[PDB]
């Protein structure tokens, strides 16, 4: 058994699954009365009360027969690489798949930029940190089948400067920076100096509800579900008996609030999110050595079908005049490849609905949830110095991260180059948000020409001064500067446009649903990190992705290799509530109805 | 006298005001019980009791005395070609200014994209249209004073489709879209074909309050100025006995919603925003025959000083152990720029932000407003087709904009070349928020080699075929196409970094006064929209600019230029306090303060 901080997410998950399954079989009973696939009796159906699985006779343990099928992979990220090696070691006979990707670079948001080959010369654009908690089991599991050399991963380290209000942060020190009321700020004096025990204490409040008694607790957090942060705090509400705040408060919350946006997505997920960590949060963090993109390289050169790069799929499509299994198509430059049985789309949710989906017949409120969901955007600049002078020079040796209300908000001391002495990278800025934004403003997609330096490279020197002045100048940056340097906003590119998904108020609660069922007649599925509960990180993408996989082995009753794919592919809990009284094959059903 | 509707505004505006300084005031004599610039006797002050003007004896209206003075104007959008204008019409004696431009273009966010110099070939990509309300009095006064050929602006055209869920909209047929929950949507029955109506009820409700009883209303709408439009829809708050809605019906109404956004700023200022056009909201809109930027032409090339463009200023500052009016500075390319009187900041809040400005010894509550404000970007793609098809073939004759949930989301057509047959410009993509992020992916500041089309120009086209596909073919728009197009995103822009401030819930009322005070005794000023109640139009870059122009001349007393000033330059309700019993004398006090 798993305790309950683990189990929550989870929990929390299925039981959305529930709620909204109960009220579309209610709505389609009061709507049609006859659903295909189920055998209605006689408001009637609720979130503990659903139909068995039919087909679940099938499914108990207990050559060529299987007609030649082909499947289409709309992606080549994590997700759609990770689809392909499901796919690979199943070895479903007559069964192939293409695998089409828009870049001319595989990997999605798994990224690392080599400045040279040299071993440490590199930085991670997209995912470079790993925690190991229960919920990352399938991801360390990947990193053991594809052979990834993981190192410690520095998420605090030692000497990091905190620079706000042009002040040093200093230990046991009142209001070092100098904001509080006290102080002829407008920071209020409780707040100033306690913001991460507040938020604790926020969030403990929900959490110790849900311990107790989990159905009380989901019933009160739903109260909840439709404000952000922010406005949870501004109000301690619902009714609200909880803590206030002021704007000045909050805001400078939101200040000391460095990394992905949280105070504008819904304060119920911010609630479950707080459990992620509470084995609790000092867990080990680990990356790989040598760049994400390892994972990437392994992952797609071990693939029984080669990877089509510079193939931007524009349009999805099926026709139902056909009554054979590769009925669907998707189009590519003008171009339509057709005799698919199934199509997976990995993309992210903004590359989706720029496509032409009208052959898919999708219905209103899923392709709301493609369309409507928010982007963080997140931005890196890196920057080459001929010496890592912030561990020779500032005693900061082991890693960790700067942070300020200087314009490169956060600046991050690599854990892979420790003991190197000569030529160092470093994460200059990385910025999210509004801060990304900015910085992404400078970023230019072609460089300037050699050497002449532009003003993001200017602007971030001399921040990087500013930030770390109790032990150098302005004058030995600059000298120390080789001149290379490197920078990446998410939210400009045009395959992925943006670092992640955003769920504001109400949006998982109600989207999630619909973005984890199939579609087109059960062949069309929406994977990726935003398709699950553990999004925003791989994990999320790899759940997905053996999710869709489900899905997909059900609706051609594939049973033995959906046993093997139970297990062989199951790891940590599983997202997808499957088995005779699960909803899987209700999703399934949903998600098949004819027009 | 003007009615209630034309004064809400600027009422709400000076008692925001005087909230804060009477707090601030407060603090002050509880932090040191003497303020410079008042005799304090003995919290005490109240919002309808603050001091009088100390000075205004010398400024009832009952050669070379001026020391020479500088002041360094930084921007060169309309806001500091209106300052330069001003102080060129004053002829203070000894007065010169330079006027620094980082771009090598002038207008800042006016700005006319021409194709070519023939006479209708071209777009507005910053402002385009001009409302004849008692507001943009101002405006429309600079629009005289510059010559500018105004022509009608067709905000609602003829025949103009709108697509959403792939059916086009049809009067007098329930639910169009088929998205309400009686045609298997999500969309509450009674939302889908009434979210204008919803909307103005919400907001009427606490217009009728204002209009009976202001500081009664004042103090209600108060209690909801913390927070969004979509929150207090979500709520019916903040008690609350107001119209509930669940949240398809909201995010239905975000969908219909294109434009700016309206949804994440706060409840109060959307509340004050109906009342804008209540003279009512069918006044007639104007727009520059040629392009916007003729304005800019017309103010550069009157100015006594030109402009000059490609220069970036870096840092501002102010040396106190001076005691010397020219006492401040700038940073220019690693160069000094000294002997500034004053300097007035007209850029962006995000670019003043990204300025090192420890040399004015900004107090951290005034660098928050400058730092904090989120920018709205916004997004426009114009192409060029060799006739005007959606006139000819659609019939489209008389401008307005098209609406859909396609990428595009809105298609302008020009009211400026209705009775053209040749080659003609569409302006097929105006975006806002995400979904201008999204557009402003695809858009590379380094166009594609000729005759090479790129994915945006294809999206484009193709959206534009689905949404006029009631007359138009694909491959008749695709014929039409003479490969020439233009695109550009604010938010990409270093020198503006999105289309206007966003004030999102709590923020105009906390630091609009903040924004609005001087600084560095009294010699810095931060102008610009978003210094203003006016914010986001061309009247709050005016009106910022005549009060920066006010508080410098009452900061050296010129009494005589002063008076002038009130007497040629004020137009429409003022929004600075002036006068005797006014804030203004407060502000600047609050704004001079010693260190
Ligand atoms: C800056 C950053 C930091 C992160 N930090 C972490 C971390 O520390 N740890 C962690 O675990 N996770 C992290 N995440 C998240 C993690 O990287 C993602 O969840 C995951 O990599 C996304 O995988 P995916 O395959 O679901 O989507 P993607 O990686 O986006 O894959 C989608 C692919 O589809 C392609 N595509 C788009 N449009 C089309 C089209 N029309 N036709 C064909 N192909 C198309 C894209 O090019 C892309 O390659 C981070 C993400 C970012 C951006
Ligand atoms: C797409 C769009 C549509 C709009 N629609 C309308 C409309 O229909 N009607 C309307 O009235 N208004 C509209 N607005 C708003 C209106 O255009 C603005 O309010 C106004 O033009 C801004 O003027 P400003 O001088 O305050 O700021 P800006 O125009 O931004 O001027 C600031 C200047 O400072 C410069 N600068 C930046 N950083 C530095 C630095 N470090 N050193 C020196 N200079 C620097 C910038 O280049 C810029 O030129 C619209 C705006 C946009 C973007």
């Amino acid at each position: 058994n798993v305790d309950f901080a683990e189990s929550v997410r989870t929990r929390w998950a299925r039981r959305l699954i529930r709620e909204k399954v109960a009220k579309e079989l209610n709505i389609l009973t009061e709507r049609l009365g006859e659903v295909p696939g189920i055998p209605p009796p006689r408001g009637g159906y609720s979130h503990d009360n659903l139909p068995s699985d039919p087909l679940y006779s099938s499914i108990k343990p207990a050559e060529e027969e299987l007609p030649p099928r082909k499947v289409c992979i709309v992606g080549a990220g994590v997700s759609g690489l990770y689809i392909a090696m499901i796919l690979d070691d199943l070895k479903i006979p007559n069964l192939t798949y293409d695998i089409f990707e828009s870049s001319s670079r595989t990997g999605g948001r798994l990224y690392t930029h080599h400045f040279t080959d040299a071993k440490h010369d590199y930085y991670d654009i997209g995912a470079m940190r790993y925690p190991d908690i229960p919920s990352m089991k399938r991801t360390f599991n990947l990193f053991k089948r594809t052979g990834m050399p993981l190192i410690k991963y520095y998420l605090d380290g030692e000497n990091t400067p905190q620079l706000y209000n042009n002040h040093f942060f200093a230990k046991g020190v009142v209001d070092p920076y100098m904001v509080s009321v006290a102080n002829g700020g407008t920071v209020p004096d409780d707040v100033v100096d306690s913001v991460g025990e507040k938020l604790q204490q926020a969030f403990g409040y929900y959490k110790e509800k849900l311990a107790e008694d989990f159905d009380k607790g989901f019933d009160e957090l739903m109260l909840v579900d439709d404000m952000t942060t922010r406005e949870y705090l501004k109000r301690g509400g619902p009714k609200g008996e909880a803590p206030k705040y002021d704007f000045f408060a909050i805001q400078w919350m939101e200040t000391q609030n460095t990394g992905t946006n949280l105070f504008d997505q819904a304060f119920s997920e911010s609630v479950i999110d707080s459990f992620d960590f509470d084995n609790p949060t000092k867990p080990e963090w680990y990356c790989i050595e040598g760049g994400t993109s390892l994972l990437v390289d392994a992952m797609k050169e071990t693939l029984v079908h080669k990877v089509q790069n510079n193939k931007r799929v524009e349009a999805i499509s099926i026709d139902l005049d056909a009554p054979d299994d590769g009925n669907m198509s998707v189009k590519i430059g003008g171009k339509d490849y057709s005799g698919y049985s199934t199509v997976f789309n990995t993309t992210a949710l903004g590359c989706l609905d720029r496509m032409d989906l009208r052959g898919l017949n999708l219905h209103p409120t899923q392709a709301d949830a493609i369309r409507c969901l928010h982007y963080d955007n997140s931005t890196k600049v890196a920057l080459k110095f001929s010496y890592p002078w912030w561990i020779k020079d500032c005693g900061i040796t082991c890693g960790g991260a700067a942070s300020t209300d200087l314009p490169l908000r956060t600046c991050v001391y690599p854990s892979y180059n420790l003991g190197d002495t000569g030529e160092a990278v470093l994460l200059a800025s990385y910025t999210w948000s509004q801060d990304a934004t900015r910085i992404g403003s400078l970023v230019k997609d072609a460089p300037p020409q050699p050497p002449k330096e532009d003003e993001l490279v200017e602007l971030i020197l001399q921040n990087l001064a500013r930030l770390h002045a109790e032990h150098m100048t302005y004058e030995k940056i600059k000298e120390a500067y080789t001149g290379v340097y490197h920078a990446y906003c998410w939210a400009n590119d045009p395959n992925v446009g943006g670092a992640f998904a955003l769920f504001g108020p109400g949006q998982f609660s109600n989207l999630y649903p619909y973005l984890m069922r199939p579609a087109a007649g059960g062949k069309f599925h929406i994977v990726g990190e935003a398709s699950s509960v553990h999004h925003a990180w791989i994990i999320g993408s790899l759940e997905s992705a053996y999710t869709a996989v489900y899905q997909f082995l059900y609706k051609y009753k594939m049973w033995d290799y959906l046993r093997l794919l139970l297990e062989r592919w199951q790891y940590g809990l599983q997202e997808l509530e499957t088995g005779k009284h699960g909803t899987a094959h209700l999703q399934f059903i949903l998600g098949s109805l004819p027009k």
